[PDB]
């Protein structure tokens, strides 16, 4: 299960990758609420998630199995169809990734 997280840490690094950059990249950093006006974003949010808090967990061994990383990388996108209607141009680039992920994440070695 070492095999397992260094399977997660290769979808990571696809994930942040120039291949998905196009639909990825509001999902790079935390989402800074006072600079993008989103002054409710902390209180509908209660656990932010994006990918440098991810990749930075990663890096330290936080995770200890590939289960707890899907939990977050889901919860960073659970995140985003919280807080904002289903069709805005944000919510498209969250489904994209998501499938990104979940097909790869699926293809987890046992
Ligand atoms: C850096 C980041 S983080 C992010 C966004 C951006 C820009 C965008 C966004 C990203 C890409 C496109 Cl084409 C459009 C919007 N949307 C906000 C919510 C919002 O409504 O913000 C605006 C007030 C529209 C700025 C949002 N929700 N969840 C996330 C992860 N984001
Ligand atoms: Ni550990
Ligand atoms: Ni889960």
């Amino acid at each position: 299960l070492s095999e397992q997280l260094k399977h997660c840490n290769g979808i990571l690094k696809e994930l942040l990758s120039k291949k998905h950059a196009a639909y990825a990249w509001p999902f790079y950093k935390p989402v800074d609420a006072s600079a993008l006006g989103l002054h409710d974003y902390h209180d509908i949010i209660k656990h932010p998630m994006d990918l440098s808090t991810v990749k930075r967990k990663m890096e330290n061994r936080d995770y200890r199995d590939a289960q707890e990383f899907a939990a977050d990388v889901r919860l960073m996108f659970s995140n985003c169809y919280k807080y904002n209607p289903p069709d805005h141009d944000v919510v498209a680039m969250a489904r994209k990734l998501q499938d990104v992920f979940e097909f790869r994440y699926a293809k987890m070695p046992d």
